[PDB]
């Protein structure tokens, strides 16, 4: 008869076709890909005919054929696709197949196909839409923002975007090439670590840690491949599977090395580390390219050139040209996008380009934000405003000369997305202003801000700066509020839900692309809400317990037990640094005696 049914023995049933070095701080030692995963099973069949075939057998399909030659057995087989299987072992001979009881295995890939859906709740003021605008609802998530902000990725309103880009992949290079990181503490340091013995001009992964290594919600455990912000977003890809998350190339202090790519050597390797980068983590959807800016005039005062409009175009065309060769590899569709200055001197100039390469991109972000803030104490006025205000109409820098002057050149106007803030600038000490417009006076530094200087999270704004010792005020000619304490001067200039509809209606008439924001982790969900409703979218007993009191600034492993607001804690998982209550890390397991 048929052999008699052999069980699979204890073993390891995590497996990974992207391995990840979870100790790694170089980015060449933290990923290896391979075309498959090593998987091994081993069985017994203690009594009986053990057969004259075993075979392997994933959801029923067979992986594995080989003798059996007694009790005991052992196979190794390739999985080229990641997900969760049934394994069975069967032992075969001629009157019949065996099979085991099933044992699953988790084979790992950057697609997420081994993870279960990360479909969280809505947060704070966040409230469920139905995508039928047809248009773009893009936000930016900021690498670092796991650690102070307190904002990973299972907070992201994910259901109420159409894309989220990653803020930030960096490129390669030390002094000369990155110059601009050295103004933040740590920063330049950090990104050399991560391009040890990595050519410069290639793409890496600033904070490896963040990005792969801490543990997070969904993707704990130390032989969990994939962890930190790529795990996570590889679970959301799951639960979501047409929102488009992109890596953003560049930004403020991760520029300067386009500025070199005039050389088309540092540019082609520059886009191949891009083509590996998206070959090696697939579930990413394309790239934005965040160059502030072409031209000069970022935070490196000694970079910039005129030359930089053509090498803008040919960056993009090049780009283009490779994820449509990586789209004939694959199958899949890529997105090229590109964040361009709302105005600075010599951006119709720029916009000429623009108009060229807009046929390379799918879509193009108008940073139309940071029109002012404490980095000028003398001319105060609206950071991110729709129009100019009454008592300034001739105001170069506001959203909708930006999008004329684009319109002007040419550029196709779907392409263009206007920017929304989900922070505001800020100053204080304004004096000297008539009228009671605090913006036609001048500042004596800026205001005190949530995580840096002159800069306050929408949150934080609605949550304290709305009322009280503090005046808020909307302007209806700039489309633009802003909050004003007059015994300090603090004056602070943001969007709301208001003039972000106003941004949105305008973007509905003018038949622009779509709005986005930076940065998700600052909205209180006002901002989020207003972005999706005004571009057409609408409405869908403890045991008492003894634990040391919670210390603020300690980072915790998974189990420290800490009492904090009359309850006791407990960390799910490790490296937490948060307040009990704050996210999903911390576990309410008792009550203190009162």
């Amino acid at each position: 008869a048929a052999p008699g049914k052999p069980t699979i023995a204890w073993g390891n049933t995590k497996f990974a076709i992207v391995e990840v070095d979870q100790a790694a701080t170089a980015y060449n030692n933290l990923v290896k890909v391979k075309n498959a995963a090593d998987v091994s099973v081993s069985w017994n069949l203690w009594n009986g005919d053990t057969g004259t075939t075993a075979k392997v057998l994933l959801n029923g399909k067979e992986a594995w054929s080989g003798p059996s030659t007694g009790s005991s057995g052992t196979a190794n087989f390739k999985v080229n696709k990641g997900g969760r299987y049934q394994m069975q072992v069967a032992l075969c001979n001629a009157d019949g197949c065996t099979a085991s009881d099933a044992t699953e295995i988790v084979v790992a890939d950057t697609d997420g196909s081994h993870l279960a859906p990360l479909k969280e709740p809505l947060l704070e003021k966040n409230k469920p839409y139905k995508q039928n605008s047809g248009k773009v609802v893009g936000s930016y998530f900021v690498e670092w923002g796991v650690y102070g902000r307190n904002f990973t990725v299972d907070k992201i309103p994910a259901q109420n975007l159409t894309h989220l880009l990653y803020g930030f992949i960096p490129i390669c290079g030390g002094n000369g090439i990155n110059d601009s990181l050295k103004e933040i503490e740590g920063s330049f340091q950090a990104l050399q670590r991560s391009c040890q013995g990595r050519e410069d001009f290639k793409v890496s992964i600033h904070d490896p840690f963040a990005a792969l290594q801490k543990a997070q919600k969904g993707v704990t455990a130390w032989d969990d491949p994939y962890k930190g912000n790529f795990g996570q977003l590889m679970a959301l890809k799951q639960a979501h599977p047409d929102l488009k998350i992109l890596p953003s190339i560049g930004g403020w202090t991760l520029s300067d090395p386009f500025f070199f790519m005039g050389d088309k050597v540092k540019r082609d390797r520059f886009v191949g580390s891009v083509k590996e980068f998206l070959q090696t983590w697939k579930f990413f959807d394309g790239v934005d390219i965040d160059w502030e800016f072409p031209g000069g005039k970022g935070a490196n005062p000694n970079l910039g050139s005129p030359q930089d409009g053509e090498t803008y175009v040919l960056l993009m065309k090049e780009l283009r040209a490779m994820l449509d060769q990586l789209s004939v590899e694959t199958g899949r569709k890529y997105e090229l996008t590109s964040a361009i200055s709302a105005g600075k001197d010599k951006i119709d100039k720029f916009y000429s380009f623009v108009n060229v390469a807009q046929n390379s991109m799918d879509h193009i972000f108008l940073m139309s934000y940071d029109f002012y803030g404490a980095f000028d104490l003398k001319n105060l006025g609206h950071q991110t405003a729709l129009n100019a205000p009454a008592w300034k109409p001739d105001t170069a820098y506001t959203t909708v000369n930006g999008v004329n002057a684009l319109l002007a050149q040419g550029v196709k106007p779907g392409k263009i997305v206007v920017g929304t803030a989900m922070y505001g600038r800020g100053w204080t000490g304004v004096n000297g202003y008539q009228n009671n417009i605090p913006f036609t006076g001048t500042a004596t530094g800026p205001v005190k801000g949530t995580w840096e200087n002159g800069i306050v999270d929408y949150r934080q704004i609605a949550g304290q700066f709305m009322s009280g010792e503090w005046q808020y005020t909307y302007d209806a000619t700039a489309e633009a509020p802003y909050v004003f304490k007059p015994s300090t001067g603090d004056l602070i200039t943001f969007d709301d839900a208001r003039s972000v509809q106003a941004k949105g209606k305008y973007v509905l008439d003018k038949q622009l692309g779509g709005l986005f924001s930076w940065e998700i982790d600052a909205d209180n969900g006002d901002i989020l809400n207003s972005m999706n409703a005004s571009l057409g979218a609408a409405d869908y007993n403890l045991p008492i317990m003894t634990a040391p009191a919670y210390v603020p600034g300690t980072t915790y492993a998974q189990g420290a037990l800490v009492s904090y607001q009359g309850y006791v804690w407990q960390t799910k998982w490790g490296y937490i640094t948060s307040a009990p209550g704050s996210d999903s890390a911390w576990l309410k397991v008792g009550r203190v005696a009162h």
